[PDB]
C-alpha cells in the first residue's frame, strides 16, 4: 500500500499539512476526473447566466437557485457517509487479518519432521508447499492483481508451485465447485503419512500440526465470505444517490447570482466559489475512501500488495524447513551471565528516554 | 447474493456511478411499490388544491402546509436510521458466519479415521453425512429458502442426507423440541464407536475430532439464537414511526403553493418536486437496507443463497473422505530444490507490481 | 420473546407496515400510560389558556410558550439517546450469548463415560444433572421470571432438579457468598472419580470434558457480572433528564397560540398538534428500547423466556447420555454411493433457485 | 457498585421516573458542587445587570449577550461527549472482564491433585493461595479502594495472604519492577513438584491446570495496562475546553435581557432559567459519566467493590479444595429414572409463562 | 505514557479541572505553533482592516466577511472528525494489545525445562532470549524509540541481546525481506532439542510450549500489519482538508465588523475573539488527538513508552528461568488452617468499605 507511517510518528507543525503535498495514493489522484466534469458542468451554468439568457430568464433562473440552495444541506448527508465508511474500513481491516501467514505452521513443521536425510528434507519442502499452495489459489479467486499474474492453472505450474504431477492428480478430481481446499486436505494425508513412517513422534504433535493447518483453513474461509457477500447493493446505491444529489444542487444553488437585485445570501459576486469547491474535495473525497476499499484486492495504489507477500511467504517457508532444521547456533554464555540486573546502553539521542520503573498508579 | 466486488476493485470514473444502472437487488426493485402510492398521494393532493379548493379553502390549506413545513425536519430521523441499520448489519454478518462448514471436520475424519476397506470407507461417509444433517436440520429450521425445499422430514430422506433406517430412529426418540440436536450426538457416539475398534489411533486424534464436532454445534446453536432473539420489535416500530411521519409532513409541506402571494419559501412553482423525491429514494431506500437484511435467510435477492451451499457441502464432503483418502500425488523435488532465492515470474500486465520487500516504516 | 422473523423474510411492500398493528410487546403496550399522562397535561394547559385565563394573562402565557420553543430542540436529545440505546442493545445481546446450554457437555459426557449397566447408567445421569443444576443456581439469582418458579431451596428439590441427599450436603457448606459454583465443583470430582473407576479411558478425554465445565462456569461467571455491574445510574438519569426536559417544554412551546396576534410560527389553530404527538410516539418510544432491554430477564413481552429453556435443557441432556449413548441406527450404504456429483432435487416453488457455483469474483 | 436490575426489571410506567429520586450514586450526588458554582457565578451577573450597571453600561452588556448566545449552541459538543464517553464505557466493561476469578484454577485444583491426607491437603491449600495473591498483588497497585486496605508488604503478611517465609522469600528476588509475577510463577514450580511425586497423575492434568495458570495471568496483565495506559490526556482535555466553553457562553448569553427594548429571543423576564438549568444537569451530568468510569477502582460509589471480591475469593477458593475435595454426595437415583418427558412444576404467579416449544421461525 | 490514573480515581470537584493546568502531552504543547500561526494570520487581516483598507474596500471585505461566515459552520466538521479519531483510537489500543509479553512462555520454560546443573540453566536461558530477541526484532522495525537505541545489527550484539556467534548465523541466512521470524524458529528446534535430550518429559508439555511461541509470533505478526498497513491516506486527507476549510473561513467570517453600519450578527467590536479561539482549541486540538495516535510508536509524549519495556522483560525473563526454577518457599500451614471463615482485617480508612455479600438482584 502507501506507508506514511514513518511521516506521522511525532506531532510537528507540519505533520498532517505535508501529507496533502503527496500525489500517490491521495485524494487528488483520485478525484482527477470527477473534479474536470464539475468544474466544467459548473462553469457552463454561468456562462449560460452571464451571456445566453435574456431578463425575463435569469429571473426565472434566480428563483430556481434560491430553491436549488434550501435542500443543498450537508447535516444528513455525513451521517450516511459515517456510517457507510465506517462498515467498509472496520471490513476493511478484518480482510487483512484473513490473509493467510504460513510462520505459525512453518515453525512446527520444521521441528516436528524429523529427519536430516533426502527423504525427510523433501517431507518438509512439500508440506510447506502445500500451505502455500491453498493460499494462492484462494487469493487468484479474491484479487485481481494476483489473477492477472495467473491467469491459469499452467501459470501456477510454471511458477513451481504446483509440479506437474500434482496438476494430473488436481484435475481428475471432477469437482464443479472452487478447489482451494484441495491442498489443504494433501496436507492432512501428508502429515499423517508423515506419522505412519516414524517422522514425527507422538499424537500430541500431529494433532498440534493438524490445529495449525485448519487455522489457516479457517483463513482461507473467510476470504472467500469477503468476497462472495458484498456489502449490500442497495445500501452503496443510497450512499451514491445522497452524495449525487448533494452535488447536483450545488450546481445551481451555489451559483453567484447578480448582486444589484441584492437577494439575502448573494450579496457579493466572486466568479469562483473557493467555499463549494472545497466542499467537493471534503464530500466526494470521503466518498472515495469508500470506493478504494470496497475492494481492498484491486489495483489501486491503497490495495493490498499481495503479489508482493506470495513471494515472501514462498520465499521464507523454504527457508526455515530446508537451511533451519536442525541447525542452531552454538550456545554460549551471553554477557549477563553473573549480572542479575541487566543494564543494556543507551545511544546519545536515546539517553533522555531513560524511565523510572512504573510501578503502578497507586504509588 | 449480489456479488458486485469484480465491479469496484479500482476506483475508476465511474465506479459507483454505474451501480446506480443495475436492476437487480437494487434500490429501484425495492422502492417500486412504495414510490407509486407516493406519487400518487402527492399529486392527488396537487390537484385537489389547483382545480378542487376553493378561494378560502386555498387560503386555509397554504396554513396547513406552511405549518407541516416544520415539522418536516431531516436531521433526528437520519440519527435513528443510523444507529437502527449499524445494528442490523453487524447483526447480519454475524450470522453469515454462523452458517456451518463442513471443511475443519472433513481434513480430520479423511486422515484420521484409518481403513482403505468397504467398512471404513463406508464409515468416513457416514460421519460427514452426520455432520451435513446436523446443519440442513437447522437451516430449515431458520430459512425459508430451505424450508420450501425442504417441507418435511420425507424430503430430506429422498434427497439422501438421511437414510430410511435412520429416519426410523428419528421419529422414535420423542422430543417436543427442535431435534437439530440428534445428528451431532450420533457424530459423538460412532467416533468412539470407531475408536474401539482400532479406526483411530490414539485418544488425542479422538478428542480433536470431537473438539471440531462442537464448534459446529455451536455454529447451529447461533443460527438458532439469531433466529428465536429477533431484534426488539419495539425498536423496529419506532424506526418506522420516523421515517413515516417524516413522509406525512412531505406530502403537505412540500408542495408547491401559489406564488402569487408570495410565501417565504415558495416563491416558485415547479410543478413536481425534483429534490423531494431524491429524499424518498435516499430516506425510504435507507430503510429498505433495514427491511431485506433484518432477516437474510428470506428470499430477497441479497438473502443468502443457502441452497447452493447445501449442494456444495455435500459435494466436498462426500469427496474427500472418498476419493482422497490417502490418495497423494507422487512426491518429486520441485523447481527451487536448489534455488535459495525463489523469483515466480511476472505477467507483462503485472510486471510494474514489483515492489521492493518491506523492512518496515522505520527504514 | 416475540418472535416475527417468518413476517420479514422478504421486502413487500407491507413489511415493516403491518408490524404497527401488533399490540404484544409494541410501542403501543409501553407507552400506554405514558400518553395518556401527556394527553391530560397537555389539553388541561390548552383549557386554561381558551377558557379560564383573562385578557392580560393569555399575553403573558403567549410570551412564556415562545420562550419554550426555543428549547424544544430535537438534534441533541437524539445523540444522547442513540449512544445510550447501542450501549443497551450490545449488552443485550451478549447476555444472551451468556445463557449457558448443555449440549457442549451434553456431547462428550454422552460417548466417553463408558458403561451400558445401571451404575454406568446412573453416572451419566448425575452428570448432566449438575451441569443443569449449576445453570439453575444462577438464573434463579438473575431472572424475576425464574426466581417466581423457584422462590426457595424446596422448590428445586420439589422439581426433580435436586436430590433431598444433596441439598443435605449442600446446606452443610457453610458460606455467605452466592453458591452458583458448587455444582460446577461436584462436577469435576464426580468425573475424576469415573476416571478412577475405568469409565473414561484416558487423560485427554478427561480434559476435555472438565475443558467444557470451565467454558460453561465461565458463560454463568458473565451472567452473575451483567446483573451486579449495572448501566452506570448517572448515565441513565441523564437520558431520562434530557427526554423529560424535551417533553416539558413541548407542553407550552407546541401550543396553539391565537392566530389573530399573528406571531410567527403559529399562524394556524388546529386543536390538536398531530406531529408533536408523533414526535412522543418517537423519542418515548426510543426510550422505552431502553427500558425494556436494561434487565432482559424480567417479566416484559421482550424479556428471555428462560422459564422454557431450563424445561428443554432439562429434557435433552437426560435424554441424550440416557437414551442415546451408544445407541446408533445401522449403517447402510446411501443414495449417492456410487455418484460422485451429488444432485438433491428441488421442488416446484424452489426450482429457481438453481445457482449456478459461485467460483470467485475475479471470474 | 450501584445496583438497581431489581427496580428495571419490567417497564412499568415509574420505571426510569422513579430513579431521578435515589441520591446514591446519582446524577446529583457528583453535580453537588458545580451546581452551586453555575448559580453563584449566574445571579451574580444577574444583579450586577439589575441593580449596578449604568444606562449606557447596560446597553454595552445587552450587545455582550446577544454576542454569546450566538456561540452558545449544542450541537456540535454533543457530538464530542458521545464518542469520549463510548470510549470510556467500552474501556469500562473491559475492565471489569480483567478481573481475576479463581474458580476456573479452582475446578482443576480441586480435582486433580490427589491426596486425602495432610501433605496433600497443604498442597491444595498452597497453589489456590498463590492464585489469590497474584491478584491481590495487581489489585493493591490499580486499585486505591484495595492500597488503604493493604499499604504495604506487612498488610499482606498480617492478612494470611502470605506467610513470613514467602516474605523472606519475596524480598531476596532483587528486582526493581513491579513483582505481581512472582506467585504466578510459584504456581508453575509447585505444579510440577506435585506432579514430580505422583499427586497428579498424566501430564495432561498438567498442562490443564498451567493453561488456567496463564490465562490468569493475561488477566493480570491487561489490569496493569488499563492502568499503565490511560485515555490520552489531549483527548480528555478536548472534551472538557468543549463542555466549559459552552457554559461560559451560557452565563451571558442565557442572562434575561430587559424586555423593554424587545431583542429577538428575549422578550420575557421570568428571574430563573428553567431550560438552562436542565441542560446543566444534562451537560455537564453526562461529563460525569466521563470523570467516575475513567477510573472504576477508585471510591466512588459506582467504582468496582474490590474489596468484597477479594474476601469472597479467598474464602471461596479455600473451602472448594479443602472441605470439597472428593467429598461428594451419595448417588441416587432422581424423580425423572422412569419419565422420558420430565415436566418441573409451575407456581401460581408463573404458570402463564408456559411456553410452547420454539420450533423455528419457519413454522 | 502520561499516566494520570491516580488523579481522577474518583469524581471530586477540580477532577477534569485541574488537568487543563498540566503542560506535558497536553493539548498546549501539541498547539503551541499552530496557535501561534492562527494569531499571527487574524490580527493581520484585522489590521489591514482597521488601519489600511480604503472606505469603498472596506465595503468590499465586509461582503466577503458575510460570505465566508455561512461556509463556516460547525456541525458536519464535527461528523468526519468523530469517525475518524474512533477509527484511531481503536487502531490505538489495538497495538498495544500487540506488544508481546514474554509471561506466558516464562511460565511453562521455568517448570518444564528440566535441570539444575550447567547445561540446564544454560538452556533455559537460551530459550527465553530467542523470545526477547524475536520481540526487539520487530519493535525496532515499528518504533522510531526503539530504532534509535539499536541503529544496526551491532548495537543489538553489544547490548547482549544477541551472542556474536548468532550474528554470524543471522548473516549466513540470506534473505531479503524482514529477518524478525527466525529466532521465532531458532526457539521451536531447540524447545525439540531439549525434548530429546529428556529435559521436557512428554510431548504434551513441549506442545504447551509450543502453543505459546505461537501466540507471540501472531502479536509480533500484528505489529508488522499494523505498521504495512497504514489508515487510508485518502482518509487521512479528507480530515484535514475540513479543519483547514473550517479555519480559512473563520479567519475572515469571524472578524470584527464595523458596527457603524450594523449588520445582523457584528453589532459588537470587541478586538480579539475568545469564543472563535475556543473552537481552534477543540476542533483543531481534536485534530490532534488524530495526529499523535496515528502512530503510537513514536517519540510523542504519549506514545507507547517501549524502551522501558525491552529493559523490564530482559530483566524478569533471566530471572525467573534462572533464580526460580525450582526455587520455592517452604510449605507452611497458613493462618486459615482451621478457619472456614476467613475475614481478612480491615484498616480504618477502608472499614467503611464493608458491604455484604451480592447474592443476586432478584434477593
Ligand atoms: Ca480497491
Ligand atoms: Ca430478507
Ligand atoms: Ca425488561
Ligand atoms: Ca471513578
Ligand atoms: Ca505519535
Amino acid at each position: 500500500t502507501v506507508t506514511y507511517t514513518n511521516r506521522v510518528a511525532d506531532a510537528r507543525l507540519g505533520t498532517f499539512s505535508q501529507l496533502l503535498l503527496q500525489w500517490k495514493g491521495s485524494i487528488y489522484k483520485l478525484l482527477y476526473s470527477e473534479f474536470l466534469i464539475f468544474i466544467s458542468l459548473y462553469f457552463a451554468i454561468s456562462l449560460v447566466y452571464r451571456l445566453i439568457l435574456s431578463e425575463s430568464q435569469r429571473l426565472m433562473f434566480e428563483k430556481l437557485a434560491l430553491y436549488c440552495n434550501s435542500y443543498a444541506e450537508l447535516i444528513p448527508v455525513s451521517f450516511v457517509l459515517g456510517f457507510y465508511v465506517s462498515l467498509v474500513v472496520s471490513r476493511w481491516w478484518a480482510q487483512y487479518e484473513s490473509i493467510p501467514w504460513p510462520d505459525r505452521i512453518m515453525n512446527l513443521v520444521s521441528c516436528n519432521v524429523d529427519g536430516e536425510d533426502e527423504y525427510g528434507r523433501l517431507l518438509r519442502r512439500t508440506l510447506m508447499r502445500y500451505s502455500n499452495l491453498c493460499s494462492v489459489l484462494i487469493l487468484r479467486s479474491v484479487s485481481t492483481a494476483v489473477y492477472k499474474r495467473f491467469p491459469s492453472m499452467e501459470h501456477v505450474v510454471r511458477a513451481g508451485l504446483m509440479t506437474p504431477e500434482e496438476h494430473k492428480k488436481f484435475e481428475s478430481l471432477n469437482s464443479p465447485h472452487n478447489k482451494f481446499w484441495i491442498p489443504c486436505v494433501w496436507f492432512s494425508n501428508l502429515a499423517v503419512k508423515a506419522r505412519n513412517e516414524g517422522r514425527i513422534r507422538d499424537s500430541v504433535l500431529l494433532q498440534g500440526i493438524l490445529n495449525e493447518l485448519n487455522t489457516l483453513r479457517s483463513q482461507c474461509g473467510r476470504l472467500y465470505g469477503y468476497d462472495w457477500i458484498s456489502i449490500p447493493l442497495v445500501y452503496t446505491q443510497v450512499v451514491t444517490v445522497a452524495v449525487y444529489s448533494f452535488f447536483l444542487a450545488c450546481l445551481i444553488g451555489r451559483q453567484f447570482l447578480d448582486p444589484e437585485k441584492a437577494y439575502p445570501g448573494h450579496e457579493l459576486d466572486l466568479f469562483v466559489p473557493v467555499f463549494t469547491f472545497l466542499q467537493f474535495f471534503f464530500y466526494a473525497g470521503w466518498l472515495k475512501v469508500a470506493e478504494q476499499l470496497i475492494n481492498p484486492f484491486g489495483e489501486d495504489d491503497d490495495d493490498f500488495e499481495t503479489n508482493w507477500l506470495i513471494d515472501r511467504n514462498l520465499q521464507v517457508s523454504l527457508m526455515a524447513v530446508d537451511e533451519m532444521h536442525q541447525d542452531l547456533p552454538i550456545l554460549e554464555k551471553d554477557l549477563y551471565w553473573n549480572e542479575p540486573d541487566p543494564q543494556p546502553p543507551y545511544t546519545a539521542a536515546t539517553a533522555e528516554y531513560k524511565r523510572p520503573s512504573f510501578l503502578g498508579s497507586t504509588f
